[PDB]
RNA sequence: GACCCACUCGGCACCUUGGAGUAUGGUCGCAAGGCUGAAACUUAAAGGAAUUG
C-alpha cells in the first residue's frame, strides 16, 4: 500500500508517513549524513525526498521498465 | 286491448328565437477558474484530444 514510513530508533514513534508513487515502492536509501532519503518504486520514477518535513524535491524518471534497487554512494550525496 | 286524429294534465327531454416586456455597477447564491491522473514531485500506468505516423 504504496507508502514509506519513517520511524525513529530511540522510540520508534512514527515520524513521517509519506506516499505518492502509484505502485509499491521497493527500494529505500538514506543519505550518508542523515539529510535526504531516496525512495524508488516500480513506475520508473525515483524520488529524492527532503527530511525535516518530507518535501519531495525531484520525482525524476529513468530505467524505462522498473527500478529494482537504488543505493547511495556514501561519501558525497550522490 | 292495438293503431290513427283532436283536446287536456303531469313527466324524462329536445328544437328555434396588476400583468407584459426591457434595463440593471445594488443585495444574495452560482456555470465561472483546465488535458486528467499530478502535488510540496514537470512524475508512471491507464484514459479523453487531435490524429492519412
Amino acid at each position: 500500500d504504496n507508502t514509506v514510513k519513517v520511524f525513529f530508533l530511540d522510540s520508534m514513534k512514527f515520524y513521517l508517513s509519506l506516499y505518492g508513487h502509484k505502485l509499491p515502492v521497493l527500494s529505500i536509501d538514506i543519505s550518508f549524513d542523515s539529510k535526504m532519503i531516496i525512495t524508488s518504486s516500480a513506475d520508473k520514477n525515483i524520488k529524492i525526498w527532503g527530511l525535516d518535513f518530507g518535501d519531495c524535491h525531484k520525482s525524476l524518471f529513468a530505467h524505462q521498465d522498473s527500478i529494482m534497487n537504488v543505493k547511495f554512494l556514501p561519501q558525497s550525496h550522490n
